[PDB]
Parts: C-alpha cells; sequence; structure tokens
C-alpha cells in the first residue's frame, strides 16, 4: 500500500515536494535525519475510545509505515508551511 | 476498488467523518442537501499551471468529485468546518 | 507498467547495458544529466491525423514515463550506436 | 495479457502495423502467405552466447514466435522493409 | 517473488540484518563487493537425480535470483553466524 | 496462495521434505501422530521482545502454525533431526 | 446468497413474528423501535477460547443482523420468549 | 428436511459433533445403533391446526427425517444435546 | 381448488360479485370475519348417505375454498343477492 | 359452448339429475323426443343493453348447444322435480 | 377402496373373468339381483390382534367397495367357475 | 415395471416376503441364484392363443421383473408359501 | 396394428361412416355376423419384390387387426354406400 | 399440426411423395408457387351444415398445413398421383 | 451476452429486414455493401454535454454495431425507412 | 412484454425518465392516474395479418402490457414522448 | 469438471471392469495393487516433435490418472487386453 | 452420440483430422461425398444380449449416428485411421 505523493521539478538546482496528508495527527508524528541522508517514519495515533456504532464505515486506512533515504549527495532543506492535508516544503539548496 | 475513509460518532447528535481529500479549497469542494437527498459535489479550483515536466510524478489526482446521498426526513448538523483535508461538519439532531 | 529491459555485466570495471526500445520517434526524445548523476524521460509522440477506421488494434501502449538516477560514483559513457529497436550502449569507464 | 500492438492506416491500399520487437535480424523472423490463408513467424537466429552471470536481468525474451492469419480472396501488399524493432509492409490493393 | 526478510535498527550507528533463508545449500553460494558496494546474487543448486514418485508436492520455489547495492558511504561489516535457516549478521561500523 | 514446499524421495522407507521455516527453536515447533492421524504444529517461542521501531521491516511473521494429516494403519520413521529451517526425519518402513 | 425468511400475522390488531433461531444467547441480539421502525439487531457474545482440534466439525455458522420494520398500521411489539430455536414476537396493529 | 452438522473435537478423550436442529422435540426423534453404525430417526411432531393465514408465506416444511452414522472403530457416546437449534454431541474415546 | 367466481356491474362506488355454487347449503356455508380485511372458507354439511354410485364422478369438487384480497382505503358493502348458480354481491365504498 | 355435466341415480324406474346450470331459462329449453331417442334443445335470452364494465369477470358461458337421446327396449319415464338449480328428473324402464 | 380390474371374454352364453384378485374370502363376498340389474357386495374379516411390525409394506388393500348391475332383454346366465385366484363366471345373454 | 410387493411377519431372525402375482405359472416364473447375493427374472410363458379382445385392456402389466439388494453379512431363508394373490415367504438369518 | 377410427351419424335406420383408411382392398376384407354381434376381418397383400429404398416414409402402416360386433334388440340394417375412400354405411335399429 | 406424409420410391432423379389424406376436396385444398422454392397451404372447404354429433371426435384435425424445405441446386417435378389415401407422387430432378 | 436477432424474407426475388431501432439517428449508423456482402455499420453521435444529474434514471444503453452480410444469390438493397423503432430495409434477390 | 426504463433529472424544476418502447403506438397505450400513485396500460396493436414465412425467425412478441408508478410526494408530469423506441417522461416538481 | 465412469461386476467372484479409452498406449498407464487396494495409474509417452502447424485440430486431450481400489471381498485382478477403445479387466472375489 | 473431433495439418501437402472414436467399428460406419461436401454415417454395431446386471451403471449409450463435413475447395482424402478411440483422417492438396 504506497500512499500518493507528487513531485515538482523547477530547474536543475530547485524541486518541489507536495505530499497528500490527510487526517494525520500531530501527536502521531516524530523528526529524524541520519547521515547526511534522510529518514522516513509514520505513525497513526492508536484509535480512541470511540464507539463503532457510531462509526459507520472505515475505507481510510489509518495505519502505519516506514521509509528511510540516502539523500543523494549532497540536497539541503529551507522551511516547511502545511496547508489543506498537501504538504508544502521550501527547499533552499 | 474502494476509497479509504473512517467514520465514528461523538454524540447523540453529531458524527466525525474521516476521508483522504489534501489541498482541496472551499471553492474546490461544495456542501448539499434538497428535500429528501443529500449530495456530496467536490469541485476543484480552476486547477493552476500543470506542465507534465513540472510533474516529476503525479500520485494524487485533483480534480472534481461527485457523491449523493437520500435524507430521512428531517434531520439536521450546524455548521461546516474545513481543515488539513479533513471535513468538520458539527450536527445537532 | 514497466517496459521490459536487459541489462549485463562484463567484469568488475565493465557493464553491458541493453534497452528495448521499438517504435519510438526521434522526435519524441531530448538529452539529460543532473549533479553528476542520471536523468531519463519517455515523451511519445503525440498521435497524429491518422484515421481510426484505419487503425485496427491497439496492443502497444505509447504513452509516456519518467525515470531520474543518481550514477552511483562515478560511472562514465563513451559512445551510442541503436539497432533494430533494441539498444547497444558502449561504456568507458 | 494481450499483446501490446498499435495499427494505423494510410491510403486505400496501405496500412501501418505497431508491435515492440527490438533486436530482431532479418533471419530470426519470416513473413508468410499460403492460399487463401496467412503465417507470421518470428524464428531467431540461434542464440548468441548466454550467461545468466552475465544477463543481469532479462526482461526481453527473444525467441522464436508464430502468429496466423486467413488471407480474404485475394489481397496483396508490395514490399517488405525492417526497421528499430517496427515492420514496414508497403500494400497495394 | 520477493523472498520474505528482516531489518531491525539499534541506534543511529548500529543496524541488525535478519534473513530468512531455509533450504538454500552452501554450493549453491559465491561472495562478492564492487566498489565500494555491495553485490547480492543467489543459486539454487541444481536439482538431483530425485524421482518425481518420491517427490510428492513442490510448493517451495526453490530457483535463482539477483540483487546488487551500493553501499551508502560509507557502511562496513564485522562477523557471520549463520543459525536455524534465519540469517544474523554482526556489523561492526 | 498456496505455501511454497518441497518433496524428494529417498529410498523405499525414506522421504525428503523441504519447508520454508528460518529461525525456530525445538520448542517452537512440535512433532505428532495419533492413532489413525498425524498433527504438524509450530508453537513459537514466547517472542522475544519486539518493537516496531526496532523493526525496521517484518517479512517474516514468526509465530504459530498448525498443519494436520489423517495416518494410514501404520506406518512408522526412525528419528527427527531439525536442521537450517528444513526439516529432516528418518523414516523406517 | 440471500438469507430465508418467516413471518406471521395474527388478525387485524395483531402480527405474530416467528423465526428459526438455534444456538443463540439474548445477548447476541437485541431489538430496537426508532421512530416508525421497529429493528432487529443481533450482536454474538464475545468469543472465548475455543480450540479448533475440539471442533471437529462445523456445519453451522453463527453470526447476527441488523433490519428496521416499519410497523404497518398501526402494529406495536410485545415480549420475546424463545424455544426450540424458534422466537415467538408479537406485533400488533 | 435433514440437518447440517458439525463436527469437533474436545480433547483427549472427548469429541464433539454439532448439529443444526431448530424445533425438533425429543420425543420426536429416537437412538438406535445396529452393528457397526450408529441410526437416528427423526419423527417430527404432526403440525397443529396451522391457518395459513397465519402463515404470510411457508418456507420451513414441517416433516419427518432420519439419519445414520458409522461409528468409526470404536467411538463411544456420552449424551446428546439439543440447544437453540444446534445439536451438540460428545464423543468419547 | 378455487370457486369459479365473477365480479360484474353495480356502480362507481358499488361493485357486483357473482360466484358459480350450484348445490350449496346455507348449513355447507359458512361466514367469519377477522379485522378490517375479510376471509371465506366453505364446509358443506356432512350428506345423508350418499353412495358414490350415486355421485358417478366428482367433476365438480364440493369441498373448501379460501381467497384473500386487500382493500384501498377505505370500501365498504351493501347487500348479497343470488341467482341461476350466479352471485349477484352489491358492494358499495 | 357444451355445459359441464354431472349425473346421479335414483332407481330403476326413478332417476334424479344434478348439474351445475348457472343461467337457464325454463322458457329458454324445449323438450322433445325423436324415434328411440329423446332430444332436449336449449337456447338464451335476447342480449339486453349491458354494459362490458359491469361484467368483470364472465365464468358461465352463455352460447349454444346440441345433443340427441333414444329409449332402449322397453324404457319408460316418471317425473319431473326440481331442486336447487338442480334438475331431478325420473323416468321409469 | 374398490378393487382393480381387468375382463375377458367367452362367448354369447359364456364369459370368463380375470381379475388380480389378493386376500377375499368367499365367505366375505354375497350375490344379490335386483331389477334388472345383478348386484356383489365385498366383506372382509374381523381384524385378528395384528401387529404393525408384521405388517412391512401392505400393496393389497383391503377396505370396503359398492357395485350395481342390470340385465338387458334379453340376458340369461351360464356356470360359476373358479380358477387360479382368478374367477371364470359364465352367464348366459 | 416393479411387481407390487410386499414384506411383513416372521420374526427377529424371519422376514416374510409377500408379492401380489395372481394368473401367474410357475412355468411363467423361473428361478435362478449367482453366488452370494440373489436375483429373480420372471418370463411368463408364450400363452395358448388369446385375442386382445380376450385382454381387454392390460392394466396388470404381465411380463418381465428385476430386483436387486445387498444382504447384512450375512442373513439366509427359510421357506415359500403363496396365498390369495399374497406371497408369504420365511427367511431366517 | 390395428386402424384410426372416427365415426358419425346418419339416422336410426341410417348410418354413415368415415374413416381415415389409405391402402385397404375390398378383397382383402371380409364380412361376418355371428350371433348377436358383426364380424369384419381385414387382410393385406402378399409383399410384391418391394426395394426397401423406395419407401422413405411409411406413415401408412399395414398388418393384421381382430374385432367383433352384436346386434341388440331389436336392431336391422340399411345399405351399404362408398365414398372418397370413406365408406357410407347405413343399417336400420 | 403436420399431415402425415410418406415420400416413396421412383428414380435416382425422381422422387415419390406419400401424404395421407383421406376425406379432402379438392376446393378444400389449393395451391399456390412463389420463386425457385414452394409452399403448400391447405384450406377446407366450409363444409354443408355438419352438427358436432355427426363428428363425435375430430381425433383427425382437418385443418390448415405447412411445410418448408431447401432445394439441392437444381431439382424439378414430374406427377402427381393420388390414391388409398396414399399421395403418389414422382418428382424428377 | 449474444445480442438478439430479427430478420425476414419477403419472396423468392427479395428479402425485407425488420429491426428494433429505439432511439437511434441516421448519422450514427451507416450502411456499406463491400463485394460480395453488405455492411451495417453503427457510430453513435458525438456525446453533447449531458449531466449526470440531469439522468435520473438510465435503464436503457445505447450503441452500434458492424456486421457485413453475403447477400444470397443473389440479393440487392434498395432503401432505407426507420419507424417506431422498427427499421425497414429491402434485399432483393 | 414490460419495457426498459431509465429514469433522469434534469433541473431544479425537471426530471428526466427515460423508458425503452420500440414499436407501441400513441393510441394503443392510455393514461390513468388513482389516488397517489400513476397506472400506465398498453394494449398493443394488433398484430397485422403476418406470415410466418415472412418470419424467418420470431423472438419479438406481439402483446399488450400494463405499468403502474407511483408518484413520489409529490411529482408533477409536463409530457409522455417516445422516440425510436425509447420513452421520455420529463417530471416537474 | 467431474470426471465420467464405467464398471461392471461378472458374478460373486467376479468382477468386470469396462473402460473407453481411445488413443492410449500400454507404457502410458500402468496397473499396481499395493495391500489391500488396487492403484490403476496413467503416465503418458514423452511427446515427440510434433508442429503446431501439423495439427490442424485437436478437439481430443490426452492425460492420465491414478486411482487405487480396495478390492471388494474377495477381488482380484486377472489380465489387461484393450480393443475399439475399450480395455477389459477381470477383477476377482 | 456424435464424436470429437481435432483437425491438424501435417506438411505443404498434408492435413491431420483427428476424431475421438471409441468402441465404433468399420462396418458400422460407412463413407459418401455429395456434391460439394462429405457425408459421414455411423450406424453402431446392435448392442450384444448386455445384462444390466454387468452393467453397474451405464453412462454410455450405444447408438448410430451420422456427419457429413463440406470438403474445402478443394481437400483431397487419403486414409481413414481408427485407433484407441480417436480417429484420424489425412487431408492432401
Amino acid at each position: 500500500a504506497t500512499p500518493a505523493y507528487d513531485l515538482q521539478k523547477r530547474d536543475a538546482n530547485n524541486y518541489l515536494l507536495t505530499v497528500s496528508v490527510p487526517g494525520w495527527k500531530e501527536e502521531e508524528l516524530e523528526i529524524e535525519t541520519v547521515g547526511g541522508n534522510l529518514n522516513i517514519t509514520g505513525k497513526h495515533t492508536e484509535e480512541t475510545v470511540e464507539d463503532q456504532t457510531h462509526w459507520i464505515y472505515r475505507g481510510i486506512r489509518k495505519a502505519d509505515f516506514q521509509l528511510s533515504f540516502s539523500l543523494p549527495e549532497h540536497a539541503k532543506v529551507n522551511n516547511a508551511k502545511l496547508e489543506q492535508g498537501l504538504l508544502l516544503v521550501e527547499i533552499y539548496q
């Protein structure tokens, strides 16, 4: 199960990342980077005392996943603005 | 192939639904009911400029959609609030 | 949809690449390399004023795709000879 | 699982067919018709030396094949020309 | 067909590898590493004069596969102890 | 989805079975027959400590299993020996 | 697979429902009338530890269901008594 | 009308047969064993005066049945129990 | 066995019923109503001693009958007239 | 359209006749005997203005019929008795 | 229960009768002629203590019957012959 | 065409057989046995000249017959008695 | 093979006979009356060399038949008229 | 309703047709042809006044008929002869 | 799913084709005869903008087809007129 | 033979019902509404004289039908239109 | 797909097996009795080189099978002779 | 009962027809060709006296068949061969 994602290029020294992230909580998330590389981990909050009579249908899997990536020599980041369940990341090379 | 979604209940009058829909603007999505039934339409803003050269990968198709539902006579909510590709509708019975 | 491909090794300092490329036009193609790495993009010519009565069956998808690859430190190329829809590339390390 | 192929018409006597078949020699492929019908056979040159050690990956199997077709009485073409894993047959009505 | 495998992390400078390898023979295996990187190849012994009346069912594919990996700069190994068809490798960074 | 396994015969009294089961301890697996039938159970040692944080990837689930077989009256083997996720049972007729 | 069904009437001011309900507990199914309709909901006791060896044969499957029923004018419900797998519920007009 | 059945094993001196048997009375069913097997005869109670008006739809046929089962060498029985339309028969070694 | 029956002329708010019933006695016929709606059953009196020689063949079946319909809300009835084996019944809604 | 018949016996000098005969007019039936047999002729009545709406269902058909009878040596006749739209007619043989 | 019949002819002053007639007692059958015909009355025997186990299958039914006959002018009778549980009875016409 | 037949009373180790067979000759019947088990076929003698006028209608089919059953191991037989078209056969196991 | 029959009436001293009777030879049919009835005997013709190819379909069968008749008191006869392969035969009663 | 019919003997190039048709008039029969091929329909003349008493039972259906076949190219016909209700028709191809 | 079909003939030099064609335009289907065969090809008008909300229900599907028909010797085509969904095309021999 | 139908909505004051209705005439169909619903009666034109020879195969049955549909509270109609065998009925709010 | 089957008995000490076996060689099938059961095993000759062009049509599939059969007490086997596709094997009790 | 068949081509002057034909004799089958096609008639040998006791189950129906096949312009035959229930017919150009 691979979550949809987006990636755009802007020129040879700039790239643009867009990530689809509807429904995830802040508490479900913790950061990281290891050896000039890049590590990606997802944890979705363990579900609450929410009555399944109240829960009618669950088509959205809200589970967990984990990715780790060597950053090709040598990419760098700049800021993170999050908006409307889509992820926008500015990248200062 | 079924859409991913989640649904929980809160109290006797209110429900919480989770569907993955990242990046949509309040103009890209619209709420509707008509005397017995109910329709859900996402009408995505005129898309911005899209270059399959810019697009490195398009895993998120973000275009319009349309869902439709019967209203039992005669239930009501309270307001519609939108956030992080997740939708909040207060429903008062 | 992954196009078939071939790869052979010759020894520890030589490798041999064979690519399957039947039907692609010169105008459908443009080159590249970014940051001592390697980028691969496919564009198939937008189809012509070709009458579909004349077109009997289309089993060959002739669409577009795009790949980008960091060259592991540090590979280099030598010439390109193209023959019979198969791709033969000599590689001078 | 159907083979990828394409077919276009040119004029009242001629057609253009596209099938993906890279690397074949005129001896690896042969054209045939016999009084009412028609057979297409690819008979691949005695393969060259193939070492699964050389082979890093074999996505292209390049061995013989056989296709067969009825001829309506009594149609004709003009010549058979082969190029870039694509086949050109001029057909004169 | 991807063989199951396992991987654990211990901290930022240590990793733990576990590989599932039931049924493979010593003679089916030969080692390697190319350009500060890592190459992985599998060869299962060509099957013996073993009578198929005696062979009742073959659900285990015992065939061959091949992987090659650049070691990200710059990982190193320490010893190999093999036990119960699972692979345990100590890794001295 | 069928389990991968292999089965060969040796002599008139003995058979060799190959199933992929890496890492199991003699306490994680148990042999059984009961007057006409036969049961095969893998009962995996109380698992050790498992942290989905430690777990980078879990492709091997190593928990208990249970298989069951009728014994024709009245066949016998000789001993049960376990090695490298492969099982050896000498069977004397 | 469409489920089988029974239902009787007793007179113009009464209806009699007769249902075949083998093996069920009172806690495994519950009645509710919710403004115009009567709903019969089945919820099966938390499974106890049951060894599948202890099960020699299970041809009998035991689950639940939920249906809501408009009371015909003007139906009323009265008691629920269960006997010989048959369940008796008076519905009164 | 013959009953569904289930078998089950319960422990080393016990097995469990489960049969689906709703609405049948103890007196309408009778036990007999004859020479190596076991014969079960059902004589279903005479219907009562039953007004087909009371029957909205009569899908259930209330008649008699008779089953016979070999007692495998050499099972012994303990007690025949019927409840909520499933019939449970324990088998002792 | 259904009686031949007729429904004829009366009014827009009147219906006229005709049933073919030659030879029937009041005592062989008996009336009975059970809420809104209405059901008619015929039981012909125990005759005087009648030899089957007297009744050569029953082509006419003189037994029991049953028929059932829904009333549009809320129709009513006016008189019952019998004539020439034909039944004239005015029904006023 | 000939009339459906039943017949009965009274005695050698007496006979009783039962016939389910809806409709008939004594003035629309006429008697005649001709040379050894007996002939009975039935008519109908002039159709009155009869609206086709008032006839809902004709189960009783009124048309024409034709039959002829003779006396065996040496037969004779008794009385004519009429009853419950059934006729009772004695002859004498 | 009336007896299944076959009949045969001998001659005008003679007749032979075959009837498959299991059971009957000459003393349980009695002759009488009444005014033009002939009447034959059959009885049965007092039921003895008869256990219902000994009767495995009644294919032969013994009940009561009733029949009446007459002589045409001018008929007469011959003899009564009895044979193989078949009766041979001559009259004379 | 099967003979009517009966099986009646004798003992717990005796069976009594009754077949309805009026009019059959010893010569029309013939016995034959072929190992353990046992098969009975009837061929009624070529009659004397018999006109089909003599046999008005065969309602009784006087031809050939065949019936086959398994003996519980190992039953036996005792005498054969014929009476009133009814057959009395004692069978002793 | 007996002939298919139809019959008609003319009058008490006259009768007309229609029978669909293909084949018959006046010389192959012979009349005889015997004691109260009338007997009509039909023959056929000597088979000529008749090739089986010329007979494509026999729908008309020619075999033998046998029938016997008597006069009631007191009957008589009229004429014999022959018509359209249909016979017209008057008697007189 | 198909006429019995026959096809008999004539030649290798001649066919002979026989239809069973006793009682039919030329006026009850009528010929008609519509290109190559050929279709025959029979309409029996309005008879003279004929009472259904005159025709006891129609076992013979004297109505209309229709039959259709393909001619091998290109057969022809020669004469039509009628005899003994049997039809003799020579057909010459 | 095999499509339904109609076809009529008119006489030996004519054929009449009758087809049920609801909702179709003349531009949506086209006739062509192409050397021995007649081909009826259907091509449906470019879809207009149609709101699926504007569609309450579509049980009626509207597409096209293509078939080529050998003219029987010696068929000819004549006009195409459409009415009440029925289409009439004369095919003449 | 009852017609396929489609529904459709057309705008806020309109809905569209589409019914497949080929070959039916306006005069053979009649409209009536009765107390909460709507009743549609089809009386399909009397077939014409139709030669089954003209019918090569007659799969279409030309008979009468009658449909009734509740007008949901409280739809109003505009005009009933039939074309090319589809019937379109617009519904106005 | 369940395979068809034949089997005959010859007498109480004999059984006769008859099987339809078209195209098979003696080497393609083999008999074996293995302690209580008789097993018939089919093994088809090594395929020869067969050109699929040389095959115009193959509606006949040729494989093998293996079944083991309990000899009924007390069956014995005797010879195997094959003729006209039928195979004859005596099984003797 | 008609036979499966296979076709096959064998070389440039040969084709192979393979038909499944078990148990049929040469004399029961006969060849004839008639004007453009080929007709094969099977007349299957008269069954022998066959004891249905010898038949444990008779799934095979031993009757006659007849096949006809057009010899495409213009195939010629060589020899008809039957073996082990498959029928092989070689076709020569």
